[PDB]
């Protein structure tokens, strides 16, 4: 039996997240679908609307066999990073395909593109060279590059967003070394965007977008809010991020992640007068920085993670472990097969391992759960530890915890 | 000009406070009536119920001719250091009378208690060792070494609150060899505690302590929570020391002030799995800790005041500034009598002057903010600058900004 990867942030789980999961098997051909899934915060640098529990559960409901999680050291960073740890984990599973979505069914510009790419690199790399000497920006330097190898209209656009993540996935397979097959299909009960269906519960509101919800996730959805009181929207974070960044010195603040020299001061100015999310980021977008980059930084800056010990983790060539979240039976049977062969620990219950990059994985939670009112919030804390990989059988409906 | 010392923290300023304030000016013979108190966060360790801003409109309009903030370098501290740099600012002042209320209306067991106790200061250190080097501990031998004298049947409990504060102030006065003068009496429309007056304000109830408070006080108090929606108590922080205790390692909460070695651990794991502020005491409970010593604790760990800015910023044995929160007419007279005489800078606006003892309270008074609800808390945050320090006319009501 062989496997098909997914990468995911499933936020929320939804019926197109289904299409994908399908179309995956059908297409690849494999009857195992793998998927590594970002926890807590995720890669444009906001939190999930549910923990990573819950969206687990509708996954196993849904079609995923194994449930991973990506580390929040590949998690929060723009395509390349994002793509290059998620495509290790799926090596290190022995996935025979990755299964990614664009606006194309094509899996053939994304390979025609990388190696021309790949080819061009030191005429690309020697063409930035030129560039900055006629004293142009980098960004700029860099788009006067691109545009000489590839305005040959192949045409992949780099601009709709999984594409680009297409990109980067079939990139880091390349200069990966992975047996991985690339595969593709259009994106499209017709189906919904999860950030539409995500303003939707915002606005109290779930009703409106069911239909385009599969069942297990309303419920498991219905139930977390039941559960624990809230959805997690990234205003929910603001007066914590407004504390962070009155419990730092210009100088700390110059140490995390992200935060490049001299913008610290620019940020503490902001802050103070910011009385909203939105006012905060109306405050900080500069021509350096990208709306999402933004969130990634705020996101930094509120799990309070450093630029040394980013680079530390980032210098690794191989995910560190690999984080369990939840199994079918499938999953457990592919799992206990292939278990023997990874080479980094599995990690189930957090008692199994210590590593820098799961500390930071349990802060990010420590840190995302803060929303939930007390007690309700501490209930909620005992699970990352706690929490056990959810085991679900695909003979209907039998969760084993 | 003659102005009587008042060392205070008003939470609020309570018929107890007016009294003591009118008396200062009838007993001592001074004019002028000049109050150093805590800002934001007191000596009990707790916050202040409301802004250090509104309580000293409670002052003016109760006797008080002159206020001063106590820094949270002296505020925050063990009663030896607190009545230190407060008696040390009101004699910069040149406040040539001091008075304090008191469980012991007798200044003289004070004076004696003092003037006995250096006369043996050898007779003691030897009967702590010889309990010490016997094994004993380090309160016990204090206890033994110190009930080898003072036992006689003077009382002058200083297990009592007010004799231990008012034997500090004089041990600063008569160790500093002050030039000013002590003064003390018992302690008695009607007079209540400000602890049994607070925990009745939590209970839901103000116009309760009508009785037992002033009416400018009173007055007071309403409009705050009118304009912030909220009372200041130590369980509204929670939140925020959840998530201060959830970014910082080990080695590094090792190195926030008041936090013994070793006991970080035990911090950092109570405060996971405390759903309450007073369930994450009692897990921390350890002998060597009292109540308060824990309270404060909580806020250096809350502002992250740290081991060596502490001690380095505790070491001198001068005031760090002035700094001037309001006044009467009478109070302005004193400051632009005594302005040129001090030695230290006199801040008015915090424009002026920036010292890391400075840096401090601002800090402090950015955390203060936190439970209140935005836009309220941006606008709470002016308060710290753009603040014309408060000014009041005595004699019929007014305030002049
Ligand atoms: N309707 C759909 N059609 C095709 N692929 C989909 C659809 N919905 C999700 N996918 C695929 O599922 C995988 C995981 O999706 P993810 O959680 O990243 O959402 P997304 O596609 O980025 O959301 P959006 O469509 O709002 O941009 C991706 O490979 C994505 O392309
Ligand atoms: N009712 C009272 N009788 C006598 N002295 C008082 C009274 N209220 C306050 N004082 C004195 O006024 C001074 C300033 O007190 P502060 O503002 O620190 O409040 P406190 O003494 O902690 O409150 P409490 O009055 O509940 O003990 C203290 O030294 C205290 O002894």
């Amino acid at each position: 039996m062989k496997a098909v990867g997914l990468v995911v942030e499933y936020n929320p789980f939804h019926n197109g997240h289904l299409y994908h999961a399908q179309t995956a098997k059908l297409q690849t051909g494999c009857d195992t679908a793998v998927a590594v899934m970002s926890g807590h915060f995720l890669q444009r640098g906001e939190p999930a609307v549910v923990s990573k529990w819950a969206r687990t559960k509708m996954a196993l409901q849904s079609g995923v066999d194994l449930v991973i999680e990506l580390p929040y050291l590949y998690a929060v960073q723009k395509a390349d990073i994002f793509a290059r740890g998620s495509v290790s984990i799926l090596n290190e599973l022995e996935c025979e395909a990755l299964f990614f979505g664009s606006e194309n069914g094509d899996i053939k510009p994304f390979l025609e593109t990388a190696q021309l790419i790949d080819e061009h690199k030191h005429i690309l790399n020697d063409r930035i060279k030129e560039e900055l000497k006629k004293g142009a920006s980098y960004p700029a330097a860099a788009a006067i590059a691109f545009s000489s190898i590839l305005h040959t209209e192949s045409a992949l656009d780099l601009s709709k967003p999984n594409n680009i993540l297409g990109y980067q996935y079939v990139t880091s397979i390349l200069t990966g070394g992975y047996p991985m097959k690339p595969y593709t299909t259009a994106r499209i009960n017709h189906i919904a965007s999860a950030t539409s269906i995500r303003k939707a519960m915002i606005g109290q509101n779930l009703e409106a977008c069911l239909r385009f919800l599969p069942a297990a996730s309303a419920r498991e959805l219905a139930a977390y809010r039941k559960s624990f009181g809230l959805w997690h929207t990234p205003e929910s974070y603001f007066s914590y991020l407004k504390y962070s960044l009155s419990t730092v010195t210009a100088r700390e603040l110059q140490q995390v992640y992200e935060v490049e020299e001299g913008l610290e001061h620019r940020i503490i100015r902001s802050i103070r007068k910011s009385s909203s999310y939105q006012e905060f980021m109306e405050l900080l977008k500069t021509k350096r920085y990208t709306w999402t980059r933004l969130q990634r930084m705020n996101t930094h800056i509120l799990t309070r993670t450093k630029k040394q010990d980013m680079q530390k983790l980032l210098d690794n060539d191989k995910a560190p472990y690999i984080r369990l979240l939840g199994m079918t039976k499938k999953g457990q049977a592919y799992l206990s097969e292939k278990k023997k062969a990874l080479s980094v620990p599995l990690v189930s219950k957090l008692s199994s391992f210590s590593h820098p990059a799961l500390d930071l994985d349990v802060k990010a939670s420590r840190i995302y759960s803060l929303p939930i009112e007390e007690p309700l919030r501490t209930e909620f804390d005992l699970q990352e530890y706690g929490h056990a990989p959810i085991r679900y059988d695909e003979d209907e409906q039998h969760f084993l915890n």
